[PDB]
């Protein structure tokens, strides 16, 4: 309700925030937790983080500056950078991290540079957001600068809805999307801008520290700038032997250099508005939560943009402990599997081969859309945008299928468990999910087909895949799986798993296991009719 | 021996259990003795008169409880998939194991018999034991070569003996049955048409009576559709509750496969590959109990449909006083614990009503099947309550506003159940201690007054706790003024004198205010520590 900035300085740059006419604050900090506190319960009352003490820090905490000292030997023109638009969405976020949140971005944005920041109620339900509530978080609001502007979906409609709402609302040549339980840290905005600025194409992303649920202690990310992704459909950090697959001149970048990424982490990204939106901003028939980090990454790549990573530009955030909608999660993976081509077939039989209703006749239109933009191909994806992946393409999952061995009549069972730590088991065959591994030739990988985490072992028993000589196997020309570093074979004498020196005329280690070959397109499987 | 001689309508596998000499290889016991005392038999033999049983034939034949119309159906039985019926046992006398493998053998048409499964759970009476008379093993020679035995060494439980033969099973589909159960005709045609349609399907029978007492044939009097009750035990679907299904479903045809949100028993059929997909059974459940609602409630939420045939009948003997075995006490409190996995938020309401029971569920394994349920993307237990059970009493928990003692400021006392909560006793007004004894909850969908520790005891007018009801007769509001007013009479509920009577409503009287804590339970259930 007030657009001055009384109060502005280093650590301050929008005023002092939130003080009352009286020169009190507008709100009351809460004591400090009290001493007997069970740490499991107020996370779960909580909603994955301690209360008690978020209530308790102060709104203007004070926090380390995450960035490497060669990010702080950059100049910015705030006059020539473009302005932006901070969105930040929230479904019941309480009060303390919310505005901290906020507090946080005026606190450490420049106002010359910020357009404005857009606060989006996503249908809460909590009495100190509603509009029949005690009004608590629009009263605090007139307490901020008038830059920050609160609007509300009257039914949660969930992130990509949300984002949608808060990113049409924006004026700024480009919006920033940030958590409702985030810390900044300093000069966050600047290097997204201006990355932006050169080419806007680019969809930025700052790199994210850690804020610890149980002690709100300030933690280093991490994670380096590149993800890939896994065919269960979740975005995954480049592993040891994924790195080592780089360009020599990409393995070791500098701390300054703003990296290229298949995928994206969560929904912290700034991006140009206008690209954002004829490169397809989000498909908002995805539900609530799930995979439309994936799906925009997809997209993104293959219809005209590119993905970056700031590490410059750092965020903290809040990763839950405690915890806290019907078949959204795999509705969104059917409808990103639009993107992926015949890559499909792979990535619908690890997620098991589900038949839901994916709204088909809403997704058709998404591929005309898909078409008349022109996009590229995902094979044109992996082998360009992700060629270090242990799957570019389908030919490197030669074998899908039973691993039986004819001698006992038996098949290779993951025992209802496709988790790492688990042995295997021999059982009868019977065509199930359970019974069905896959076999990733780049690395030797033997794997259930429902969890390309999970790794066969020599020791009969599955384990975290690794991209290492513990994990490597080879399937002989005769049937056999052979443990490349010991040269032995695995048998199936007396229902047992067991290594033993390979021979192929002991019918015992002899295995049979279908041979991998999809079709040149994926057909989606049809639909059926509180 | 796998020949049949003597195949016909009756005895579809041949005449069974003759000697080489033509003799049948078990000799019937006489007619019970005249003078035998029931109430001590029905103990001595673990629920039912092993005297007559012991008397009756083992092709025993019985009254066909199909609906006439179930009859008029045809089936071909070169199309439908094989089937392995699985019976497993703990002590299981002889005369009532033999009748119900007779039933089976005599009944089921030999082209959809795959085989017949006998599960020894670790049984110790002597004609079963391996070191025993061998009784049970020589009487098996008269039998098809169908029919097989295999053995658990030391006593699992229900869940593993029944593991046990599903495992060992060869055909596409199985059926478990009890192993004291007569079966009407072509109970099984229609549980394999169903299931090869759609793999997905869990078909259960619908199950008649065998009294315990007197061997007659008794028709089921229960539907088709069962529910629970937050005590964690399946629930035939009531009068109130039938009448919120949609006018179409009411009072379907007696052919019509229908939906039911629980399993009654373990008398089911599935496909085998599907069973084990959806995750089977939880193995870490102990002896008896409760498996029926985490298989219902995981079935549901993770891709599959629990049918109930009504042209798929078994008769099932149902004990009376007397059990034909002992379980550990904590066993069944720890198959509840674990069955609360699947219930999300609604496990708080579940956890209170049988007792905070604070046991060694086994945490480190249910938290791998918490896992298993996440990677397999399974919906809410809210998604089931509003899509599978919504004629529930509860389907939100807001549908139980009140929970916790029932206390008249003005005496100073609150409601207690005097240490019965069982239906049938007076409730009394003592002094508040916050004991389970003494707190009370509101179903506000049927107006039940209940101890939190049975949701089938209801509070009545009369000052006395009676079988719930979804009528008048057991309708209370709870005023804005903390009155309990029960709806038909419009009276209230006064503590005058320290007795329960009913009083012409009146907010000014203090003797008829009563306070009822509000339940607000939390967004997620945190388990109990062991
Ligand atoms: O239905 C929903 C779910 C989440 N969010 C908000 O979207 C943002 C991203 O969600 P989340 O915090 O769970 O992301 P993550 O914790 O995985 O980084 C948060 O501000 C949520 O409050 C929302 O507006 N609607
Ligand atoms: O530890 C056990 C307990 C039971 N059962 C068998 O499992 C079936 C189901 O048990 P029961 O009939 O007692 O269940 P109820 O119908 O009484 O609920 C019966 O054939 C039991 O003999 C078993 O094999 N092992
Ligand atoms: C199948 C069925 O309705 N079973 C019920 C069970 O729900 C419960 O009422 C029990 C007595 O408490 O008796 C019986
Ligand atoms: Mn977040
Ligand atoms: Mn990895
Ligand atoms: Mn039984
Ligand atoms: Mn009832």
């Amino acid at each position: 309700a007030l657009e001055v900035l009384e109060g502005a300085g280093p650590g301050r740059l929008h005023g002092r925030l939130g003080i009352k006419p009286d020169g009190q604050p507008g709100y009351t900090r809460a004591p400090s937790p009290p001493t007997d506190l069970s740490m499991p319960q107020a996370l779960a009352r909580g909603g994955g983080f301690n209360l008690y003490l978020s209530d308790h820090l102060e709104l203007d905490r004070t926090a380390p500056d995450a960035r490497h000292a060669s990010c702080r030997q950059l100049h910015y023109d705030l006059s020539t950078l473009p302005k932006a638009s901070v969105i930040i969405v929230f479904y019941n976020e309480p009060f303390s991290t919310l505005m901290r949140s906020v507090h946080s971005v005026l606190n450490g944005t420049p106002p010359q540079i910020l357009e404005e920041l857009i606060l989006v109620d996503d249908g809460s339900t909590l009495p100190y957001i509603r509009e029949d509530g005690n009004q608590q978080l629009v009263e605090y609001l007139k307490l901020l600068p008038a830059k920050v502007r609160l609007i509300r979906n009257e039914v949660r409609k969930g992130i990509v809805g949300a984002r949608m709402k808060g990113i049409r609302a924006s004026r700024a040549p480009i919006f920033a999307i940030l958590d409702s339980h985030i810390e900044v840290s300093p000069q966050w905005l600047e290097p997204l801008l201006l990355r932006i600025k050169e080419d806007s194409r680019r969809v930025v992303m700052p790199q994210i520290d850690g804020i610890d649920a149980e002690t709100f202690k300030h933690i280093a990310g991490g994670i380096g700038c590149k993800l890939g992704f896994l065919w269960k459909l979740m975005e995954h950090s480049y592993e040891g032997h994924q790195t080592a697959r780089l360009p020599p001149e990409e393995r070791q970048p500098s701390p300054t250099d703003f990296q290229t990424s298949p995928a994206m982490a969560g929904g912290l990204f700034a991006a140009n508005k206008a690209f954002f939106f004829d490169v397809g901003a989000y498909d908002e028939d995805f539900q609530f939560w799930g995979t439309e980090n994936l799906e925009l990454s997809f997209r993104l790549w293959q219809c005209g943009g590119v993905l970056e990573c700031a590490p410059c530009s750092r965020v903290y955030h809040i990763f839950r402990k405690g915890g806290s909608p019907g078949d959204s999660i795999t509705i969104n993976k059917m409808r990103t599997m639009l993107w992926m081509d015949e890559y499909a077939d792979l990535a619908w039989r690890v997620i098991g081969k589900p038949r839901v209703n994916y709204r088909p006749e809403s997704l058709e239109k998404r591929r005309e859309w898909r078409k008349r933009k022109g996009c590229k191909s995902f094979r044109w994806f992996m082998e360009n945008v992700f060629p270090e992946g242990d799957v570019v393409t389908l030919d490197d999952v030669p074998y899908l299928g039973p691993l039986r061995n004819d001698k006992i009549g038996m098949c290779l069972d993951n025992m209802g468990w496709a988790s790492p730590g688990h042995a295997v088991g021999l059982e009868y065959c019977h065509g199930g999910d359970t019974q069905t591994f896959m076999f990733f030739r780049k690395v030797g990988h033997v794997m259930p087909v429902n969890d390309d985490e999970a790794c066969l072992q020599p020791s009969g028993r599955l384990d975290w895949c690794r991209g290492t000589a513990q994990f490597w196997w080879d399937f002989t020309s005769s049937g056999q799986l052979m443990f490349r570093e010991t040269k032995q074979c695995l048998s199936a004498f007396g229902r047992k798993l067991r290594m033993v020196e390979c021979d192929d005329t002991d019918p015992y280690q002899i295995w049979s296991w279908t041979a991998y070959n999809p079709p040149d397109t994926f057909t989606f499987p049809s639909v059926s009719r509180g």
